[PDB]
């Protein structure tokens, strides 16, 4: 281990902090997954998970995998090799999903934007209006691009598909959005939505949570992609049998998810969404007070789960990250690929409160001084805390 | 929860009991997987994992998946669709691997044996001697068939491949054997060996541990199967970069594996193998004293990780399992598919000692009476404990 | 630290096995004991603790101490130096309490019996009959002598006090009885009852739980023993203030006690008492099958929380304890003081089930063979199992 | 129980934050305290505890008690009723110790100062000069008064005792100093030093750690105070027997203390003292920037483990504590007794780092605005950060 004094400040956008009640719930020996207790628990998880996607008709699947594995399940259950997909390259994780799509032998129409911009829906509109024969089988879009702090407008994608009477499936990566930003599966007509357990759900890595619409389930009948581990049909077979698991799940993660959902419902999903909004706004006010720039190029794309901070050209963003780890016991997110060295990222998602964030922001001011950037000490902390003092609600449990 | 008094007796062959030191090691918040601590830890895990496979030249991969996902990785990295495989159907898990092989569009030559028998190597010999053009690309064989308690002789498979000068790859499922039975990857010339974390390693579910020979790595160059999540090449890319992880791992499971390996090395792999042998022998002596039958039909196939007990035709093995759970707080393994109702299974693998086993065996005697089978109370416990009293070693830490 | 394979079998009569939900509850950071949460939790603990003493009139105190500290609190709050007490020396822990009584300058009338016998009540009657001037201020009696497996009849003590119309206080050590044997504080007119957390409550050491009748509280007014840390009046002061704690408690033990009481009420106290009666009878049956002798000399004094086993002259009881630790990963109780080397102890209390005990008993058979006693293997297990197969109830949570 | 989002900010001066490796170490079932493992562990604890007291001659005792119980042990082992003691009343905890001294029938010479001042050493000198017949048997002095943030100079007390050639014993409460401020038991000639586990050691409540000089041990021979639970002689008896425990310890706290001492030695005691000096100075700088006043009246008495902050007349200090709990998920210390409503306390001790403190300080700024104090947001954070950016050392484990 590389011990440092006090509690480590985890401000990467995934993995995130795990609440103590959830750590306690996972503190347990293994159990027999074919015992009656594990199906009974699973049944309550499947029902409650629908609530965080805001679906009544969707079917969830709890894969023992990561977000990348959930991606793969969404594609191989609904599509066949050679099928045409439209996807939006706006940063590193949208890029990696497109890399996966190409490697699974789909025909990807790539719509590129500069990093810090959102998906180009004008190009989408143009592609849909020209696609009279309905060759585009799916739209694959990242809701929140974790590399750049850009949130896309999923409802506008649905507006366009309906406008053109176009039957393409809508597959949405909500890995860094679900349970932090608003997500409305049924209202937006999302056919496959996915998230990972180590993001806003505030768990260890290891669940890739997939939720499919009736339309996506219908599509599996014609899907000629190959799948076994990620095949929805095996799960559906075991759902009907009442045992739920075609192979072994993580007992610990199932009890942990139970506790995580209980905390989410106790705080209240809409209160969680408002909490992320306050923390994102607070962070963006601090970045402006420092004189630095948000990577996000227009206010319509702001992300309340991550802020990608751009640094002047003589400052190395990856040196900020290194100094945070070595001196301040603080984990910040690296700039990736195209924005390597030009940004660092402040994650603000999952189970984190305002004083935690303010401690991070104060550390960043010291790091900036350490690398020779002339910040006025306290100016960002003061901008965040002046805003937060107006809006922090009282904790209802304490009256 | 379905609470019962005292400690639950977990005697299914996976998941198994987790030692307390490993539970403690996993009792932790998330950490940044791109921090320097996680690569440094990973490097020591990859080195030590080679020791439990007994390989010096093999390359390990720590997938966040289950044993079924490790299966899929072994096939899709080394083979192409349409390739001819020989595999051995001797029970439920060998059957499920063949189901997977067929579903990934390989041409499977299935060699069937009755449940309770081992792989038919005479048929193998015949297929190899006829295969002058080397159309068989791989042999896929389960080392220990968890459904029936049958262990196959992997060295004999290698003897035959070399005898016929035959270049087929050797893929071995050691899910219920590695770190309990002897496994000699390099001496046996295994090209892909795999295990799961929830078996003898004594962890939660969630790691599918794959170890590949240089020959298997060479084969990825010609593999035209599709893979992304399970693609070895992405791991190898990140191994060379020194960060190791192409996507997020489970932080908790990495520290837990560190603690599990430390305990394995402290007890000593050969002492662990001898401990499983004592417990299996003890169990088989008890079954004979009860007047029941081992499913395993010949002594050459006995399994020191699981004993499948056959019950007379008027006794329902699944009623034994149910009664264990409802009255004795004891988890026993169900008969599966073909042996449903005709067997129940006593798992004896992972971190379990002799008094734990004897408590299970005494419970089974009471259950047998409960269902009207005329056991002589104490006869199986006495047969096991008479044998064990000769062979239990002193605990070295206590002198 | 001195690792052995598998789970350690803890069969000493204190500390006992901690249920896993209680381990989870205690898995937490410190909290501010002056914050509103700790008084609110404490109030519920005080109410529910009364139910395990079976009192409605009594006042409980949760001292951060051990059983010996609860002893000391019991004495110094109700008595003055020079006060005459009657106490019963029947074993090591009744002896230690008398040693403490003498060192606190009380005038102790010691009624002695051989180890393996109960309190001599005909001597008590004679003392009460002769004490016309009520110089006897208290009877101090151990309910269950953990060193010998002897349980005294507290109801019979009250009968004698009432028969002679004698006002003495009745102080009762129930450290190894309460929440395992029946205990009726009000029905028996017990004035001070005490237990410790690491016994049948199944917690860590660290709470000395004292419960006082209104008569005992009146006695504090005239008690001139010196006390501060153990003074009930400081607790009562803070009870009235609403904050409950005159100095810092263990946060972890308070939450642990909440969880332990919840498990007790879920199983049901009467069911817990029944479960201890099964375990005790099964152990005594095994001892009889082995041809060994119970230390306890009459049936009326049998203890359902501990069995002290007498060994023949060529056997050293300490060697049995040593062998259990070194070979079998089993903890058994030593013979103490007068019975050192002549006995060993099997503890059967707190959260333990029948298959755990049977594993212990099977292990003891092997140890007896090791040290040269001609036991018939299986004979004690068979006697215990025959009995238990008729009496173990179904687990109500599992239907 | 009263859940709030994110991690709770624990800034009371006891209980303090527990490091995660210590939480993990304590996450364990009970064990037999008479088994060979617990004496072997205890011996290492006794040796290493001496290093935190900076003694080679002293004998430590690990009582299962709180700080108040360590007080009581200190007094009753070295003094007799009627013995004259000199003690210094400067705050709530020095007052409680005097209250205990009087209730144990000692003749207490009370030297009083205003809250916010240190011990009046010129009065002590005058007392020592006048005590020709050495009737003063001991000086009892709190090293750090946790109620006011005042640290006394123990070296100056020893200087006066030696100047007047006076033999009195020197008993020192270091409950909120040891392992945070410097403490030199032998160099200062301290005869009894005591601390509690839930302070800078960063454990749960439940150990009262007492360390006695050879002179204090000689004093037990003539001490006629009554004691059993707290009697050092019973410990010394069991030290010589090799088993160390006269009654049952907390297993979890022993392993927890092992892990806590390991963390202390890894960071380095001198580095821990430096870290507390940084935290204290940063807090006092923030207080000065806010325009508030330190309760401590002279620089020589400043405390690096707690800062008591005085608020203006229109502000109720208790309202600040309440608001911190209800809105900000922050625990701060109440003003006690004489300074109730006039002060609040910021605890800065044990395992806490600079970004944790800065989060607290930023939160206090918001609370001051809430309750109507015209703070300049960022002003205290900026003062603390400017100072800390020059002094935080690099974490040696991370290079
Ligand atoms: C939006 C998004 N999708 C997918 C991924 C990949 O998820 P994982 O690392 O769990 O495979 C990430 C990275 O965490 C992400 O941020
Ligand atoms: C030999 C064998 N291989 C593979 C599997 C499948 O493993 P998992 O359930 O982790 O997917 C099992 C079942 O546990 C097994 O026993
Ligand atoms: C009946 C009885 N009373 C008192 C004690 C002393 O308890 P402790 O070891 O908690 O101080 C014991 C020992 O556990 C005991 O068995
Ligand atoms: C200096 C000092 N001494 C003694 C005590 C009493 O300690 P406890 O609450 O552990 O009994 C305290 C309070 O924590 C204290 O601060």
């Amino acid at each position: 281990y590389m011990y440092g004094p006090g509690r480590h400040h985890l401000f990467v956008p995934g993995p995130v902090n795990i609440p103590e009640p959830v750590i306690r719930a996972m503190n347990r020996n293994n159990e027999d997954y074919r015992s009656p207790a594990i199906p009974a628990l699973t049944k309550t998880l499947l029902e409650d998970v629908k609530k965080i996607f805001k679906t009544t008709s969707g079917t969830p699947f709890l894969f023992p995998t990561t977000g990348t594995g959930a991606w793969e399940s969404a594609l191989t259950n609904t599509l066949s090799p050679g099928d045409r997909i439209v996807s939006f390259l706006i940063g590193q994780f949208s890029l990696l999903w497109i890399d996966q799509q190409k490697r699974l032998n789909f025909n990807v129409d790539v719509v590129e934007s500069d990093w810090g911009q959102g998906a180009n829906l004008q190009v989408l509109a143009s592609k849909l209006s020209q696609d009279e024969n309905h060759t585009i089988k799916a739209i694959c879009i990242v809701h929140n691009e974790t590399a750049t702090g850009v949130t896309n407008d999923i409802s506008a994608v649905r507006t366009l598909l309906d406008h053109y009477k176009h039957p393409a499936l809508l597959l949405v990566d909500g890995v860094s959005s679900i349970c932090a930003l608003d997500f409305r599966m049924d209202e937006w007509g999302v056919d496959v939505a996915l998230t990972g357990s180590q993001k806003a759900l505030s768990l260890p890595t290891g669940l890739g949570i997939v939720c499919a619409s009736p339309k996506a389930l219908e599509a599996t009948k014609t899907s000629k992609s190959l799948k076994v581990f990620f095949d929805w049909n095996d799960y559906l077979k075991f759902y009907k049998l009442g045992t739920y698991w075609p192979y072994t799940p993580s007992i610990q993660l199932l009890y942990g998810l139970r506790a995580a959902l209980d905390l989410i419902f106790e705080e209240g999903l809409e209160n969680i969404i408002a909490r992320h909004a306050r923390l994102g706004k607070a962070t963006r006010l601090a970045v402006e007070a420092w004189g630095l720039k948000n990577c996000t190029q227009k206010e319509e794309w702001i992300s309340n789960t991550v802020t990608a901070v751009m640094v002047p050209p003589h400052i190395d963003g990856s040196e900020i990250v290194r100094r945070a780890w070595q001196r301040y016991n603080l984990s910040l997110g690296l700039g990736l690929n195209k924005v390597a060295g030009k940004v660092f990222r402040i994650g603000h998602l999952g189970n984190v409160n305002e004083l935690q964030l303010l401690g991070c922001l104060a550390g960043v001011e010291m790091i900036l001084k350490d690398v020779g950037y002339p910040v006025v000490m306290g100016s960002g902390v003061a901008a965040a805390s002046t805003y937060l003092q107006h809006h922090i609600p009282l904790i209802p449990s304490r009256i």
